[PDB]
């Protein structure tokens, strides 16, 4: 709703800036697993069809796996490829959508990937990292998992790039932002796909679907928590990628559709049709919080 | 709203893309004037600091004026560069927005400029212009007013071009409008800069500020009107342009913030901030409907 009383230079010097955002994380490996005290960390790297890149991905954090990592896990979403068996051959632990969660049947997109995860793994923290990156950083995990293991009442971290500008994030997301959480536009790419939660947070919120996910989660623990309990961190440079703008279309539609749905805004639920003539889906219905299913799947959660 | 009733598949085979869109427009300009039936027709071109394509816009138009075309303006918005004079030296009329409307001051941004053109017009038909065109084509202005002299119950036409992908238009303004007006999916280029309108109409509909003016222009229409009274027609191939992300975030922004307004979804108001650390505000006020002002002014509307 109305937000008079917040400005746009209000937000550019916005105090959250300094204290939960860190530009040039020093925390070291050793620093981090001895702050553990007990919690146990689960990365999740959701793949469909990315044989070319998930092994790259998985060996930047196989290092850990036994020391600051306790599980490293590729989700794989149905691939035909051979991503399942290149993970695995990289040192990863690879679940199908259906041994994750076999009581109910799969649905499509990556938010499905993400919160069938949750029944999949243990941690008390869970980091997601996607499985395309082609130049993925071994600190990608330290990083993201700093704030939780170090700074108190953070519980959800993004992690964000520096540029050597992504369409969607600059054009679509943070500008409904700005009009519906204008806070949140501290968050400088919400639609990351590098990001650690706690799983005590993860387990109680409903997870939007395909590519709704991430702005879902960001605006359910903005709205549960507050914006001091999120964070963000600099992961390094990427190359930004260049997909198709018909793809970023249909994907803009289905971050509209969450967004609303996060914000009391009623969406029509009608997919975008594209002409040159196209048309894609959009779904409104998210998968409820794992915390409901609990006591009724056959491994305990 | 939600709308369980409209699918994509349905929009992308809609009776209007058949009845009121026109792919390959064949009228003449002869029969188009002899169609006026008393009719009046303005050609309205804002411009702030163009004086390297004013000219070139307006000398594709004047050879018009007299026959179909009944008025040429240039509604200057407080250019320094020699906008006025250049436009004067390819045979338009220039007015300021002062000159146009003395007894309100005038206000930043486009939708002001066409607003104030209103004030500063006679004809029964409005057509706007953009006067930054590099490669402006002479039948832009008889296409536009075809469907208005010729089809019934048409009152808003859009001219849209064939590409040899605008990124607010198919990132922001045509999936948010799938989302909350669904039907008007179907306008190839709601954000267009050419478009033309009958005054009945435009007195009677409030504009947007700045960027906003074109959809909100379109969704009052639709809102007032229905569908089936705005038209759309190709106006011919155009190399789109390259403009920066950074003016484009800011400017669909304002687009978010016009399209929430006419549908019901309450705006924060907070402008959007970019980092890189930048600025930039929106407007949620309208300016009224021209019809408002009647009597009141010392130039009768
Ligand atoms: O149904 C899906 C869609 C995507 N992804 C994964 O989620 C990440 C982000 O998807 P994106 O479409 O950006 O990747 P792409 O294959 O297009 O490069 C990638 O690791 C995908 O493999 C997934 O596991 N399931
Ligand atoms: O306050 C304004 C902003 C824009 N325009 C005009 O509206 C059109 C669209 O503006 P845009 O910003 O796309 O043009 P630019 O100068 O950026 O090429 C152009 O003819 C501008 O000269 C205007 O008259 N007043
Ligand atoms: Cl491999
Ligand atoms: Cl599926
Ligand atoms: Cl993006
Ligand atoms: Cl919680
Ligand atoms: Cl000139
Ligand atoms: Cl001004
Ligand atoms: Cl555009
Ligand atoms: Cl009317």
């Amino acid at each position: 709703t109305l937000v008079p009383d917040l400005t746009a230079t209000d937000l550019a010097r916005h105090r959250w800036l300094t204290d939960n955002s860190w530009t040039r994380p020093t925390w070291t490996v050793a620093e981090l697993e001895a702050a553990k005290a007990g919690r146990t960390i689960s990365v999740v790297l959701p793949a469909l069809n990315e044989e070319e890149t998930v092994g790259g991905v998985v060996e930047t954090i196989r290092p850990l796996l036994g020391g600051l990592v306790d599980e490293l896990i590729v989700l794989d979403s149905g691939s035909t490829d051979d991503t399942e068996i290149r993970a695995m051959a990289a040192g990863a632990r690879v679940i199908s959508r259906e041994v994750a969660l076999p009581e109910v049947a799969p649905q499509p997109g990556k938010g499905e990937v993400l919160w069938r995860s949750l029944a999949a793994t243990t941690g008390d923290i869970i980091v997601f990292i996607d499985s395309d990156l082609i130049d993925p950083d071994p600190m990608f995990v330290p990083k993201l998992v700093g704030p939780l293991l170090l700074s108190e009442g953070v519980h959800l971290v993004k992690g964000f790039y520096r540029r050597p500008g992504g369409r969607v994030t600059e054009l679509v997301a943070r500008p409904l932002l700005a009009a519906l959480r204008p806070e949140l536009t501290c968050v400088l790419q919400p639609l990351g796909g590098e990001y650690a939660g706690t799983r005590e947070l993860l387990m109680s919120v409903p997870f939007a679907p395909g590519y709704g996910v991430e702005i879902g989660l960001l605006v359910d623990t903005y709205d549960r928590l507050g914006l001091d309990a999120i964070a963000q961190v600099n992961l390094g440079v990427r190359a930004h990628r260049n997909r198709p703008l018909t793809d970023l279309a249909a994907m803009s539609r289905q971050v509209i559709a969450t967004l609303f749905s996060r914000c009391g805004v009623p969406d029509s639920g009608v997919g975008l049709t594209q002409f040159f003539p196209r048309t894609s889906e959009v779904s409104l219905v998210d998968r409820p919080p794992m915390n409901t299913l609990r006591g009724k799947l056959a491994a305990a959660l």
